[PDB]
């Protein structure tokens, strides 16, 4: 019944944000690995789920345009200030992005080189839970599969929140629903494979080992050292995981996740082979150690550099 809007349809319900093109495309965020949840629905338009309200964002040169669905039998209307200021601080428009490609640049031509033809890669602040379920069927995986189990796992767990065209979306499920004793068998018939185990038993985890979702919240304020080291203690979480949800939920933008990508990267693009270390391939050593060149070239910011470069090798 109710459809997917574009700017043409319905522009009394898009509100804006000003933004320039060069701090943010979202067609380089939206869909390159960081949040799973956002699809364009017709061209130019992105909608997904933020915080258990459905969103469809489109721009310009110099705007970020928006709409939210509330579903929930409410009078349509424009986003609030509210909404406006949660979707400004999704993705961390406070910080400059301008500034940090020159900073980067300054010490790395081939970030130069790269950073002319993909503008406007920043980080998505992302909800804990759900980066950290998404990113534990990341494993052996890629972009497209990982989308459709996180789909299947919301729409199988998590409550309804509208459907928009023949598309229903879900909120992220809660650590309870996830953790129940039916969970791992119904993640495997919805395709997660042994990924399922991991959720059923990271939810458990969570759960009763550490306190639910206010421990995630606590991890945000922690040192990222600590939070990665606690993050490693979970089902299917190791480096590359925890880095992940770190730089992209944990507010640890040093975070630089070593992954077949980066490692690839990292040799090829800069010749970097593992110096100390002896053994010539990958590593829990020598992946550590790559993540210390990559924060000592590019500063506290090392994992906001590093997902341009991954959004860039993405794509050809
Ligand atoms: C397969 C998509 C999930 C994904 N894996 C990643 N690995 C690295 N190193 N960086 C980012 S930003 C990332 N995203
Ligand atoms: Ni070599």
């Amino acid at each position: 019944h109710m459809r997917h809007r574009t700017l043409s349809s319905s522009p009394a319900l898009w509100a804006s944000i000003p933004c320039p093109r060069s701090e943010l495309r979202l067609d380089l965020v939206l869909a390159s690995g960081q949040s799973f949840r956002w699809k364009e629905q017709s061209p130019a338009h992105w909608s997904g789920v933020l915080a258990d309200q459905v969103w469809t964002l489109t721009q310009t040169e110099d705007q970020l345009y928006c709409t939210v669905y509330r579903g929930d039998d409410s009078q349509v209307s424009r986003p609030t200030l509210e909404e406006l200021e949660t979707l400004h601080k999704y993705f961390q428009l406070d910080v400059s992005l301008a500034q940090l490609y020159s900073h980067w640049a300054s010490v790395d031509s081939h970030f130069q080189r790269v950073a002319q033809k993909f503008q406007g890669v920043r980080l998505l602040r992302q909800d804990p839970t759900e980066c950290l379920f998404s990113f534990i069927c990341s494993s052996n995986n890629n972009i497209a599969r990982i989308t459709g189990m996180v789909e299947r796992l919301c729409q199988a767990f998590g409550p309804r929140l509208i459907q928009l065209d023949d598309v229903t979306y879900h909120g992220f499920p809660n650590l309870h629903a996830l953790a129940g004793p039916e969970a791992e068998t119904h993640l495997r018939k919805l395709g997660l494979g042994y990924r399922a185990r991991y959720v059923r038993a990271s939810a458990k985890a969570i759960l009763e080992e550490q306190g639910g979702p206010a421990w995630l919240q606590q991890l945000r304020v922690a040192p990222y050292e600590e939070a990665h080291k606690a993050l490693c203690t979970l089902p299917g979480v190791g480096a590359k995981v925890a880095d992940c949800i770190c730089l992209m939920a944990l507010d640890k933008p040093q975070a630089v996740p070593v992954d077949v990508h980066v490692w690839q990267i990292a040799h090829r693009d800069y010749g970097w082979h593992p110096k100390t270390s002896q053994a010539k391939g990958p590593s829990p050593l020598a992946n550590k150690e790559l993540g210390n060149f990559f924060r000592n070239l590019w500063g506290p910011y090392a994992g906001w550099a590093q997902a341009v470069l991954f959004s860039a090798d993405l794509r050809q």
